[PDB]
């Protein structure tokens, strides 16, 4: 068996792979050896604890892989890294797993000697797993993107600053709501006051998120317009999909809105050739296990296509499927996908699954 | 002076308008009579009271149109019908307002002796407030569109759903978060389980709203595949621009988001020629009084594009304005505007503003 060292497994993202590897019983399968920041296990800054583990897990965060990584591998480590972080993804010597989507680059990658594995973005391997099967069949052009982006990709001090942004909306008009004669004009207007106010909780999102909206994800990339969010949709979609030799442009707006763990995103998909609905429908839902068919029926649309629905589960539904006024080449597709699942720890744990069998 | 009927005064757009108007002193300019649906002031039924007005204004809504006009055009009514709900604005008796956009329509249409106006479908008015200069200077060849829509559209008590749902979301965890040690998936688990709980009210959406999203605004049209919202993209666009022989695609995707009156929207414009970012931005400014591009900065993005910062305004600014990875062709905006104001009730104002002078 396998000597795996866990760094960062107490965090959300580290906690959710602690719980998806229980609940798979992963651990019966490898020598776990946890690891800690903390001076109050053995510590994640020794290097020689490091040194005798085949394979290191981690979900500490990119300040923790600059500092550590290069110090390991400057000692001749010839093991695995396996990264939840970004710090490492645009590097030649690291590959970005989403195992359903990119196997091929993957096997590729360990017949090369490929000795690091870095998780991909959220939005992107999303839409990946619901939009796969147009991209093996190569009928992808190109892809407009608008998403709808939950509070845990910021991280979870965020997630508790948009519940309390909620409950202080509501609470501002409490007795109004009550009664169903009260004027509605006047418990917006006590409503947009409170989310205006000096003491309304701005302090993590810079802005409000409850009852709003933040069309700002993350640091602006003067050259191209970009935030480094909106940036990953061309440069790691072609990454993992292992088309860097011919760059298929994925580009569009990242939003930030009042959901707690799943992402959804709006899709205008350019295909290279035109091809009937039905058949597009079967060639998504074939892809994988994971992904699911919304028919673009009301009910359904309802029940299934929502962060209501999809979260803290492993389904991928996909709907909205039609073609859209601007030619028959245009389709229109809207998903729904858990942010901490397949958009952070699962690609990680099915990687790690890969290495210790 | 002329003599104004008005309707549906009361409900949620009509006590936008009388604010508005008593805001703008537009009373004073005509003389207003005020009609009732209630048996407990002229009834609103009486055809006779309705055919001594120059103007009707009303808010009421499509089931009340839909009677009382035949029925009040039967008689040979020579006057103005001002309507803001839906129903009318397919007729080809009818012209679409939205004054700032499309003036030289509308002086036409009187010149050309048309006694209907009907305001605009929402989304579609606030899209041509944001990026109004680009149409006027026929640099559109298609939009695709991803809307972040807000309760009000749907009603008054849609609002109010949303707030209530918002309130019990906090409420399920409001000791957990007051705990800065606390767990925070342990938090999410039981806010999701409320949400997916009986007694949390989804009447009036179908779906739960507050923490989540719903990808579908009214009944679908088979044809298309589009629901009735999207269908207006196409529909509305073109009859307010006056090109239902030379029809620019507008399509996409309508999202119902937890935003209170703010209707925001992510686009992908298709240019027919290549200009420069510094131009697109002077000619998109220049349009109206109302439009504000707003930098591609984070902290003014954060400040000023935002529901929280638009609401109760008549500001409709756009922002994220740069070229996309398709081509220096296609550019990406995002804009933010009030569906009460200029989606709504502004419109309806502004058109009697014109027909008492």
């Amino acid at each position: 068996m396998k000597n795996v060292g866990f760094i960062g497994w107490r965090g959300m993202v580290g906690s959710v792979l602690m719980d998806r590897m229980s609940q798979e019983n992963d651990f019966e399968n490898l020598n776990p050896v946890f690891f800690t920041t903390s001076q109050a296990l053995k510590s994640a800054f020794d290097i020689e604890e490091l040194k005798k583990l085949d394979i290191i897990v981690t979900c500490q965060g990119g300040d923790y892989t600059n500092e550590v990584y290069p110090k390991l591998k400057a000692t001749g480590w010839d093991g695995y890294w396996v990264d939840a972080a970004s710090a490492l993804r645009m590097k030649d010597d690291a590959i970005i797993v989403l195992d359903p989507v990119n196997q091929h680059v993957i096997s590729e990658g360990l017949k090369k000697g490929i000795k690091t594995f870095v998780g991909g973005n959220c939005t992107v391997s999303l839409m990946l797993m619901a939009i796969g099967g147009l991209f093996e069949k190569d009928l992808v052009e190109w892809i407009s993107v608008a998403t709808y982006q939950a509070a845990s990709g910021a991280g979870a001090k965020n997630m508790r600053e948009l519940l309390s942004q909620m409950g202080l909306l509501e609470q501002a008009v409490s007795s109004e709501l009550k009664d169903p004669a009260s004027s509605i004009l006047d418990i917006e207007r006590k409503v947009t006051a409170k989310m205006r106010a000096d003491n309304f909780p701005t302090d993590n999102f810079g802005a409000a998120l409850g009852g709003s909206l933040i069309p700002w994800i993350d640091k602006l990339l003067p050259e191209t317009g970009q935030t480094k969010d909106e940036w990953k949709g061309y440069a790691e979609t072609n990454k993992i999909l292992g088309l860097s030799d011919n760059p298929i442009p994925v580009d569009g707006l990242c939003v930030r809105i009042g959901a707690l763990r799943c992402h959804s995103q709006a899709f205008t998909i350019k295909l290279k050739k035109d091809l009937p609905l039905e058949e597009i429908e079967q060639i998504i839902a074939s892809h994988n296990e994971w992904v699911k068919v919304i028919p673009n029926d009301k009910e359904i649309t309802l029940r299934e296509l929502t962060p209501a629905k999809v979260t803290g589960t492993l389904s991928v539904p996909v709907g909205r499927l039609r073609k859209l006024a601007m030619g028959p080449e245009y389709l229109a597709a809207f998903t729904v996908g858990d942010q901490l699942l397949w958009g952070a720890a699962e690609p990680v744990r099915r990687i790690l699954k890969q290495l210790v069998a």
